[PDB]
C-alpha cells in the first residue's frame, strides 16, 4: 500500500492508511514539527468537498488514487491598509 499526496509546496509526500485513520487522528499526528495549524488540514477533491466527520474506511477506494491536500487562509478577514 503507497499513496501520492500532493502538498502546497509541490513536494508529493508518501502515507499509509489506516482503517482506524480519522480526519482527527491525522491532526494528533502533526505534534512533531510544528510551524501550520493542524486545524487548517483537509483533504479536497478540487470540486468535491471531504467531511470532517468521515472515517476512512467511509471513503477508502481501492489503491493507486491521487490524493489533494489544501490549506486556505480562514482566520478572519484582513484590513485594506490604504
Amino acid at each position: 500500500m503507497q499513496i501520492f499526496v500532493k502538498t502546497l509546496t509541490g513536494a508529493t509526500i508518501t502515507l499509509e492508511v489506516e482503517s482506524s485513520d480519522t480526519i482527527d487522528n491525522v491532526k494528533s499526528k502533526i505534534q512533531a514539527a510544528p510551524g501550520i495549524p493542524p486545524d487548517q488540514q483537509e483533504l479536497i477533491f478540487a470540486g468535491k468537498q471531504l467531511e470532517d466527520g468521515r472515517t476512512l474506511s467511509d471513503y477508502n477506494i481501492q489503491k493507486e488514487s491521487t490524493l489533494h491536500l489544501v490549506l486556505r487562509l480562514r482566520g478572519g478577514h484582513h484590513h485594506h491598509h490604504h
